[PDB]
């Protein structure tokens, strides 16, 4: 078990923006920019930094080129400069490795601490962002399936109870969940800024990355994204979906970049923000926690999901 | 070979209504009003006769109780009432047994043909038929999944170049088409009244019929019918989709009702009517021509088909 | 009265595309392409030719540059190449202006008749045309305020009664009328293709045209045309709507290109091929008729509409 | 102005519930049922008490039966229980009347606080709320037209600064303003729950409720209303849109009660939950921060707003 520290949780805001590895920064950016139609807020040969439509901090997204495909961090902002001093002793009570740099680890974003988390994922906080122009009247550069906003990661890892403990204490609130009889939790949505979630854990081998979300504005938003790709003769990229997920209430689309990272499009959120938000307990054996409609189901859902690094960027081993 | 008559063809307008047979008539209304919400033109302990949204003939689907769920009657209406004397002598010419029925067969109908034509399918030609309210701007009565118009029949026949050619023969344009690499025709839309199609023939052991096709104004409305479906705990009755079909390029939905009739609901058309429009042919081994984002291949869709009755009531052998 | 013709009317499919004179090319080109995103089939210093996203036929609007913006021709297809001998000899038999082109008029046209005709209009007939990639399903293409047909023609006429009876007899079948309590016509829409019309008379000093109409797939394209223009700064160019039509029943917008020419964008059509489409008589003096919400009246919609041209190039005299 | 008190804020979490007064209760209960299909929690010969498809608060609106029209609460939720002492603590330091009902004012609320603010308002404050079913997957009950969330109150009041200044300190952040030159607040939006607002000032005689607004899932819904009201023959109380607002980017629609309380009904909102959000300040003379597409003004959304009642049931004085 994970004990809860006596020093105070860092007080969180929302998940912000994830720094993936990318092999070939060409190909992904073909995927992201001209596929996808995400916007370019800096990049050069190494990088490429970017955001969605109605986001004004700096990025959402950071591609960095490197040796082996993964996820580097998975960064979520705090409310204050304070918070990032809050998280680092939190951590270090729980004796994970961690790193703080005032500077910044990637471009636009200043003081901030990267940890080596209780369940093996490299967790960013910060505050200070370098903020931009925010595109949500930009309908002069609109796209027929434009992402709007980051939502949410979905983390694999062995033993959600233990994880689930962790995230409560950090102060995430479970949304929705799936139990057995014996009222164990397989699965668990979790949230901070009043939607069904910032991250959630299923359980599998990890610590390994299963996706990470961005919304539409309206379903139509996401059909045009699947026959944009039909039309590119891409639609092999196309995971799963579309459909409607009984957790979370969510119209879905999982799709996948050149290196397999998977990334989720939905729309349809609900609020989440009262204390008292009831949480929805999903049977394991009810099929429509999975899907609303009966849609098949698509194996390498249930197998794939993306490594992620350790802070000197090597591979965490998959436990 | 189907010979052309020498009798002129009768002037087919569009695919008007289908008869068919259902065994328990209670469960069958609550499946097209309650849950599908087609609008009743006339009802009774024996027949529920159902419209779209924006038709004004009496109905676009007659459900008549009987022991052996099946097609009794594909309907075409004729430009003028002289055309069903022109179809009656024309399928006499093809040695068809046709039926005249002076006052129909059915209630809203008047002077109507109904044959057993050379693929073994009851058709009905008429003109006569009683108008009634078009519904089109009774958003008071709107669903969030409201069904707008009747679209065509889809048939399954052993030998569709057979077919196709006493089909073109009857005056009906091939819009789409799969064939293989030597040019043959593996299956084939075809249209009177302007959109893809009004009845399609695809290969397989037949006399059957694959499904009746309703339209709806937009994608969200086939969405809602899903969503409505999985609230009522009957999601295991959708069968496939929803999806974009290359042929065609239909959004789509496939449904079963109480006697496992198969029902399409799609939206988006394209203008036919031109004479010389394109004829779109698509390889039989392009997978796209089936499912343009690449959904999983449902096997029901494949193997089962309602069965078609000929005039004494008796199931068609399915050669 | 204009006199019924002894010779046949040529038989009209449907309304095709409008020569539309402009004043300054690159202005128009950036309306009309970089705005609505309409596709280029053909452009030179002097002339674009554009055409909508469903289109096979070479184009359905040609702009034209010129001295004076006004419509140089509302061209309609026919059915084969004898229908343009067809229109010549009606016309001349109606005693009116004719110039036959074996070469066409405009590029991708080919044998081509063109008329003033008895209301003062440039009609034009053909059927020769060269065909064109049909981008339905460029997805890779499609803009998020797609126009993906062109749908009719708007005339505004002294005496609709007049202009009513000789389209009758030309063939168009009038699928809605608005008339006072004495049964006189005030404005009438007429169709050959099927949907609710190819073109509409309505009352006022002309001849002039009201407008071109294209369609969307659905309702949000529309609403993202409107955005976009608020984001270009050029809301002042959007002149009425959006707003759902009684007579129609289309949700519609009016727009102002850069020589005041006005196009409607709208959405929802209703099938109105049968011969005996039931048609709808709106009284005079029932408001939503025009607008089924209620939306203000806009007066430049009831006062300005397009001059047209005679043969020689020079603007009809408006009566 | 107004002193910001020593007295700690209440912690609020959202704009929760509005009570309004109207004069017949089956008229209100045919408009806010019926027609915009709210859903009744509890209902009697005196009061309705009705809720949008996501809440699992009790209500969003309650209808109470009286003989002057008018607002008679306008209810905020507080984080816990001791937020209401928290409430009745900081207004009395503010010198203001408060009333404190330990098992509230209005059933399904608990202890609560009303309070006749400084600007004049009926403020409710409450934690305590029975919990009912959250309709949020009850697809069979969703109309073509669904509220799906309570969003926010939009209140006039003479001093905008005044009034703003009284609202952070406690606790609201200004998220869109409108200013001029000098830099003078003219009108504020203002949230706790990170959406665009809770609640928001405009200038003018008050106090007066401008309107109470519910959002629905997307645009096509919005349009459903105005298409169901046209079919019902109450479009004349349809008072302004569809159209854009600058000011909150949302596609609003304003329609009035059988009382001439005003309803907005509107999509798309965008997070403003980070604490360094960017506030837009808008120009006093750019039209564009009222409707971006440049929609007419219609007069009566400027002078028109509902009375409010003080603790006694007394309509407030209007300044």
């Amino acid at each position: 078990e994970i004990p809860k520290p006596v020093a105070p949780a860092p007080d969180i805001l929302r998940c912000a923006y994830a720094e993936l590895v990318v092999t070939d920064l060409a190909k992904s950016r073909n995927f992201y920019v001209d596929v996808l139609g995400l916007h370019v807020s800096y990049e050069d040969e190494n990088q490429i930094y970017l955001r969605s439509f109605e986001e004004f901090i700096h990025h959402n997204l950071v591609l960095t080129k490197g040796p082996v495909a993964a996820l580097k961090a998975m960064a979520f902002r705090v409310r204050t400069p304070e918070d990032v001093d809050k998280a680092e002793a939190y951590y270090q009570e729980l004796g994970c490795r961690t790193e703080r740099r005032k500077d910044g680890f990637v471009k636009g974003i200043g003081d901030a601490l990267r940890v080596e988390d209780p369940l093996g994922f490299p967790y960013e906080f910060f505050f200070e962002t370098t903020h931009v122009e925010r595109l949500h009247m930009r309908y002069d550069l609109y796209s027929a399936g434009e992402l709007v906003r980051l939502d949410h990661f979905n983390q694999v890892t062995p033993d959600v109870p233990r994880g689930r403990k962790y995230l409560e204490d950090l102060g995430f609130r479970v949304t929705e969940d799936i139990q057995d009889d014996e009222g164990t939790t397989y699965a668990a949505w979790m949230h901070r800024k009043g939607t069904v979630h910032d991250t959630a854990l299923t359980g599998g081998n990890g610590p390994r990355l299963h996706h990470v979300a961005f919304s539409t504005h309206e379903k139509h938003n996401i059909i045009q994204i699947c026959d944009k790709m039909g039309a590119l003769r891409i639609s092999d990229r196309i995971e799963r979906g579309p459909g409607r997920h009984g957790v979370s209430n969510a119209f879905y689309l999982y799709i996948l970049d050149p290196d397999n990272h998977r990334i989720e499009i939905y729309t349809q959120d609900y609020y989440t923000g009262d204390p008292d938000n009831p949480t929805i307990t999903w049977n394991v054996h009810d099929n429509q926690r999975r899907d609303w409609w009966g849609n098949p189901v698509v194996p390498s859902w249930y197998t794939e999901a993306s490594k992620v690094l350790d802070l000197d960027g090597n591979v965490q081993e998959i436990i």
